């Protein structure tokens, strides 16, 4: 729309802005002559359902989680007057198939955007058995019939690790979200790393230990920590947990922003700070990470989201939709290096 529409129409008729006004919500005002012409003024100006948000996390995450919610304004702005229903579901190991489909047949929507779910989740096999057009946005990659839009985290970690490793750290640390359906926190082992489900995390993980054994790091020596739960609290508590345990690491590479600042809280309980008393790298640029300058990977979640649901849209609208869409991140240097 843009401000201060009302009074360029007036301008451009050299009328006032009430007069404008008129021609909406006060007709009998003016003629039916001046109030053709404000209203093709205003046209030369350029003045049904429901779909659904599938989250394998509680309800509060889709407010509370920064990087989900610049996702969530992105399916905002392509959902225009379309109602959008959150769904609550549990990432709980206990939760069968008949649970899953519950949810799910019970959902009221004519879609749902899958958001960053776990490959194999009961979830997804139950929006498939009801035939639910869906996409899906970070994960999980490779499911049939159901678009995926998301960043290459092997490749989009990349430039983290290495700036780690340019500033000559090798005894570094990483910290990583929800790996997996059975809970974790604290160290995390080689098997559960191995057989983790959570893509992304996994992938992030990956890709910047595979520049770190470029580098000549051992694998075997950088210990890798975890916190089953996204929280202010939980973020806080696995990065104390990992720096209390290893003293010595001189970085930190987190998985996620969220990571870099329950590092950050942390640091700032003991007095110390980052970088001079440890290095740490991010990764999705909310608004939080780039007024701190926190040197992380730049993730467009905002357009991943509205990519998502207008890949959502045009599906149900029987259009054509790519498969597989690859969102493009960029390094932000950042101020955390030393």
């Amino acid at each position: 729309q843009q401000y201060g529409t009302l009074a360029s129409i007036a301008a451009k008729l050299g009328i006032s802005r009430t007069t404008v006004s008129n021609a909406y919500n006060r007709p009998e005002q003016l003629s039916a002559e001046l109030r053709q012409r404000i209203l093709d003024t205003a046209e030369d100006m350029g003045y049904a359902g429901a779909i659904g948000v599938l989250l394998t996390e509680d309800l509060t995450y889709a407010f509370e989680d920064m990087a989900s919610v610049d996702f969530l304004a992105g399916v905002a702005q392509a959902a225009g007057d379309t109602q959008l229903t959150l769904i609550p579901a549990s990432p709980a190991s206990s939760v069968d198939h008949v649970s899953a489909q519950q949810l799910v047949n019970n959902a009221a929507v004519d879609g749902v955007v899958i958001y960053s779910v776990a490959k194999g989740d009961p979830h997804i096999d139950a929006i498939r058995a009801r035939g639910l057009p869906a996409v899906i946005a970070d994960q999980p990659a490779r499911e049939e019939g159901m678009p995926f839009i998301a960043p290459n985290n092997r490749k989009a970690i990349a430039p983290a690790a290495q700036a780690l490793i340019d500033a000559g750290h090798r005894k570094i640390g990483i910290l990583s979200i929800r790996l997996d359906r059975a809970n974790n926190d604290g160290e995390v082992t080689r098997e559960r790393l191995e057989n983790a489900q959570y893509q992304v995390q996994r992938d992030r993980v990956r890709g910047a230990m595979e520049v770190f054994i470029e580098a000549g790091i051992d694998p075997g020596t950088v210990p890798i920590m975890e916190c089953w739960i996204n929280n202010r609290q939980h973020n806080f508590e696995v990065a104390k947990e990992l720096l209390e345990t290893h003293p010595d690491l001189t970085a930190v590479l987190c998985t996620v922003d969220a990571l870099a600042f329950g590092v950050l809280e942390y640091l700032k309980s003991v007095g110390k700070s980052a970088p001079a008393d440890l290095s740490l790298t991010g990764f999705d640029g909310t608004h939080m990470a780039l007024a701190r300058d926190l040197t992380t990977v730049i993730q467009p979640n905002k357009l991943k989201g509205f990519k998502a649901g207008e890949t959502l849209l045009k599906m149900i609208d029987k259009e054509y939709v790519e498969p597989e869409v690859e969102l493009e991140t960029s390094f932000h240097p950042g101020s955390t290096v030393a």
